[PDB]
């Protein structure tokens, strides 16, 4: 397997590396934060969303043992002091949320790593990757530092790719209903967004989003066509991307779930899902598809406007996601 | 003025009671509901959405004493046994949820009321009427039995209204992300809507909003063009419209915005408003409009296709226009 | 095993169902509540709290499947209709929450049950049980319609059994703070209790607990000795029981927590567990113990006035004692 | 009259901010945080929990201006740099946080305030006040640096004074059923305390408090005689006290109401109320007071065990006690 190091283990972090868990093809040997082991071992035991670890987690001098395999555990809040190569990570997923621009997520590169996956939608990153969409654009020798786009791109893009291919999009807007993250507010405080500056559990809060724009960078064919926004609401994990969407061919419901299921069932098993049961939010917490077509919720006017939602387990499907991008850029030689 | 009685003194049926407050027009004389005076006193003074009611509550009897003037205090669970007559009622505001059709609604009419307003989309009514949209088609003479159409309804259709006359729609697909209701449940119990079944303020849950088509019933021309759904979040009152719509005309952002500013300070002041701050839900608790448009969040692709999003005090707007209707029915005579 | 019928099968009643399929000397074989089987199974396959149900669930005719075993669901609100005997059914377990007066209970009996288990404090029932509190005091000839008390009660009990044994409680008052439960309202509404009338997911909400003075029906030495209330809080399951007692003998923390410690991994193995782990309400979802103390939170001052906090999972705790009394009443013969 | 700055513009600074504006003896002149003023005078203008403020708010330069009024805000992270002398600001409201240390209050003083009130208790403080229990214990010439407790401190001490003063408290046991605050974390993040690391908004969080030990410092008879600890749970505001008490005089309830309702009506009339109506946390939004008893939850056991229960608005309430202080300490002469 190769080996990863986890630079922020929070809430992304901490389920990369659960999901690592279960990946044969990659091996966390150490993490990085700002606190001491016995924090994170905590963290890691006990989750609030993801409820107990199904693993026997403990602590060893300053590193973590994670089911008898010791996790070195640094606490270096500049990345340039990590020394990865020292203890032979190739690897590095960039989950701070501090170094989405290209020559702060470097600076893993500087300190030893083969390559940066930045978990988060980045600035002068070599290039952008969504699993299941154009991970085939990758280039080993061209590309370090890589983008793993953001949950809602990851969401979005598969079906659009989808529905882009058999009907062909015209333009399109999108809304993601969207559970509160750490980036917002407990109670009112200085943000630079002032929307997420408010209270996070007791708003419906609107905030920009690059997402329907950064489809584009996965789907070219799709630029300028799309552009929405997010509503962030109290709920601590899952979202649902709902877009609305002119298209070229006519079509029926019956057909735009006929073709999203297909491509469910086939060439984007494992990353776009299709449902016809009439679920809520909680039942897609710890889903690790990317994207989940609420078959039932699926509308179309005139044979040309069609609404599709998805739903996505923002932490655990884009988690999912790092851990399959990591193994395959594993697999194209490092 | 004229002399009204609430059947149902719930979430809408106390709202209105306060806004009738305000109203010189217009006097609540009774209510009716499951209960005894005591319980619907202690609810009236103790809202946990609005807060404390500004007048002075008692119970004198049978009857709730508000700022001095007694309000008859009913417990009839059938309508039939309400002898609005024998009192003077003569508008009934039917706000139980259990009488939307006719045949329910117009027991008031039986029991001595001259007219009635169901408070939510209804079944065989007499007519629909959204205030700022459709009032002028009321005919006090062959209408007895008017719904007041839905909250979301009240929500979209002045806008919907300002974009059609404006630029024209061409279809348009809305989801309103709307606060969750008392006909929703607290945790996982029997609903014909097995989405609104699920534990209310847990999960962001995908549902059916009035305003699906009824925008058609107050602006004709929109028949078969319009449809949408809802989801309903975690949060106590106050929701938001979110329209996308494919126009006639090309616009620009700037266009769309200056039209529905001029609506709002202009034809539909008071039912429409427009608001440039990045405001989020809590913000609009109180609400007395229809309808405040979000300007910052409008957007357009093409020139054709654009995003309005409107925030409603779903409660409180929805309940001003309830007693609006009841004066504008006033003015027409009974 | 033996055969058990569940009447209501809510949150009690499922989460009793959910622990009977891991129980052997239970068998499940018929549901009543006021539904159809569609709406049961898709309750029962999907919840807000407990998650995806980790079994296969379908519905043939008027029936659940689940695991290829067929349960027969009816839907009769009267329990004189319900024609147990008819189908073997030897235990009923009564948690519709309407049916704890024995007069009611009781028609389980009549209509061919050989016991009841009402699933909460009851009126004029045969005998109120705690298990590994009383159990033994059941008597298989005299006693046919049982209570297994409430959920505060089964947290409590057993720690109060431990204090009085090894210390004597002189006297003590608790507190739990409890997650909200389908008693309580969404959105004010007319309630008996006009605290429990109020918004559950927006308010600290004092109220009412079982356990005030019903420890006493199972540890009959603490009568008059115990007070108590509760505090619904905005959580959707796990309460925490909060008893501050005067004691006869001396004691230090250490003292008081390792009688706690002792207690747990002996007598009441099973059912009072003891943590040092400092955790949060989320940590003991699904916890199937009826008490867990929080040994971080014991405090003691003039060595006679000790404090002792314990969680307990409101919903499973109790529906596993439910079934291990209905094992333990098949036990003693049917 | 007596110019004040705010140090840390927050939840408590804003709240002591708004008090001030109804208090004719202080003047807020300035405040100071880590943003710009386009951003404080957002977060005065719309607050999440407390509505909108109800007055004209605008930005002149890098200035505040609320009802016509300047008031100069900075941005200074480090205490030394504030210059509040050069604006004639005599007393300083330290509501960071980050400076409960005399060490870092007094920088205010070298920055040429003259008294500093730190937000919160204290470390190594002049002197430590909770209005209506020892104002009178302030020396104007030796105490510069003053604490003014807790919001917890502020609820239990006023009553605990009535019940020790009357009856004599032997030893007692508090809980305070918390809301959550900006010290504690959206999801799952590093704390120093393990359990507010814990998402805020989705469970019962136990946490330690010194609110019952520090009332010693305001009842000195009270030294070793209380203690006890915090459930922070899913509500943003308001909070209750819960303390069980053993006392030297035998009591009933009636007597013990009696004496609570006599202190709030007469010496603590203003810091103390008395309420007999079944209320809820939502209710107690914006309540000024420090304490209110909750008199229907008063409980008795053997004439000595006595449990009372407290209501208190954790922002509003100790900021208006914080306004009131700095009108004291004024009143004493600067
Ligand atoms: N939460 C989500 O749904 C989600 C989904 C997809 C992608 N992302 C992206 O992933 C990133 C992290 O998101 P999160 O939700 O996990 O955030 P988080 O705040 O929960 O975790 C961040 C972690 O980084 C640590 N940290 C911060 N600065 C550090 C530095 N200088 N050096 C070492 N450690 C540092 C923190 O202590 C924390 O544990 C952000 O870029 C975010 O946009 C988040
Ligand atoms: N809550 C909203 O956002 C909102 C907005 C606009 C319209 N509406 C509509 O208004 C109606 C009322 O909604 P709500 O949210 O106020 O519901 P609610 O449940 O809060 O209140 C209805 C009230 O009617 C009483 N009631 C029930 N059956 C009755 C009967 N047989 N006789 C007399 N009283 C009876 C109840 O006791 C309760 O106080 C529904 O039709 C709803 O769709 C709701
Ligand atoms: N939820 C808890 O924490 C908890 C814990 C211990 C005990 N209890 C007790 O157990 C009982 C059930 O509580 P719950 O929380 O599961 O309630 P619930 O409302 O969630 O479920 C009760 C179920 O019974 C059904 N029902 C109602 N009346 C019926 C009737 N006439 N015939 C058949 N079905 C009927 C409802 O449709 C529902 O499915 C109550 O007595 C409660 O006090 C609750
Ligand atoms: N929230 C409450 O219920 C409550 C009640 C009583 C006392 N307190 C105490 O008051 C204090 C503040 O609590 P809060 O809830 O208002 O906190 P908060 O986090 O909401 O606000 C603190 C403010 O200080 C600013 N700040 C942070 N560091 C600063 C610095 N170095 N210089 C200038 N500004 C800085 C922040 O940006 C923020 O605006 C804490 O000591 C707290 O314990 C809080
Ligand atoms: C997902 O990456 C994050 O939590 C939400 O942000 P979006 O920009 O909506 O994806
Ligand atoms: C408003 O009337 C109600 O709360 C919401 O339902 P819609 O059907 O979305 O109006
Ligand atoms: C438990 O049975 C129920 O949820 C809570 O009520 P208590 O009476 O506090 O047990
Ligand atoms: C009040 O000062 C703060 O919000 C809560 O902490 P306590 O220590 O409970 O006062």
């Amino acid at each position: 397997a190769v080996k990863v190091g986890i630079n922020g283990f929070g809430r992304i972090g901490r389920n990369v590396f659960r999901a690592a868990l279960k990946n044969p093809d990659i091996e966390v040997v150490a993490v990085n934060d700002l606190t001491d082991a016995n924090t994170l071992a905590h963290l890691l035991k006990y989750d609030s969303v993801h409820g107990r670890l199904d693993a026997e987690v403990s602590v060893n001098g300053n590193n973590l043992v994670v089911n008898g395999k010791e996790i070195i555990v640094k606490a270096e809040r500049d990345p340039e002091n990590l020394a990865w190569g020292e203890i032979g990570v190739d690897i590095v997923v960039e989950s701070t949320g501090r170094f989405t621009k290209r020559e702060d997520a470097a600076k893993h590169l500087e300190a030893g790593a083969k390559k940066v996956i930045i978990s988060a939608p980045a600035k002068n990153e070599d290039i952008t990757i969504v699993m299941g969409v154009n991970q085939d654009k990758y280039d080993p020798k061209a590309h370090h530092v890589i983008s793993n786009a953001s949950c809602t791109t990851n969401c979005l893009a598969p079906f659009a790719k989808v529905l882009h291919e058999q009907f062909g999009i015209v333009r399109g807007m999108m809304t993601t209903v969207h559970s509160y993250t750490n980036d917002q507010r407990i109670l009112d405080l200085p943000h630079k967004d002032l929307r997420r500056a408010r209270a996070a559990a007791e708003s419906i809060i609107p905030t920009t989003t690059g997402a329907a724009k950064a489809v584009a960078l996965v789907l070219p064919e799709l630029k300028g066509k799309l552009n929405g926004m997010a509503m962030r609401v109290p709920t601590p994990n899952v979202s649902v991307v709902d877009l609305v969407a002119e298209l070229e061919k006519e079509v029926t419901v019956e057909e735009v779930n006929a073709a999203l299921k297909a491509a469910a069932e086939g060439e984007l098993k494992g990353i776009l899902a299709y449902s016809e049961e009439p679920l809520v939010s909680r039942d897609y917490n710890g889903s690790t598809v990317s994207s989940t077509i609420d078959a039932l919720s699926t509308m179309v006017i005139d044979g040309k406007m069609v609404k599709v939602v998805s739903w996505y387990d923002n932490e655990t499907g884009y988690s999912h996601r790092v851990v399959d991008l990591a193994a395959y850029i594993a697999s194209k030689g490092l």
